[PDB]
């Protein structure tokens, strides 16, 4: 799994 640009 991955994650979207955390900002
Ligand atoms: C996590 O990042 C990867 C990089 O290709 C994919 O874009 C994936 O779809 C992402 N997962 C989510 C939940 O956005
Ligand atoms: C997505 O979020 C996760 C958890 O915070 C990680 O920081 C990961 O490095 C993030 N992905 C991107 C592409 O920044």
């Amino acid at each position: 799994p991955t994650t979207t640009p955390l900002k």
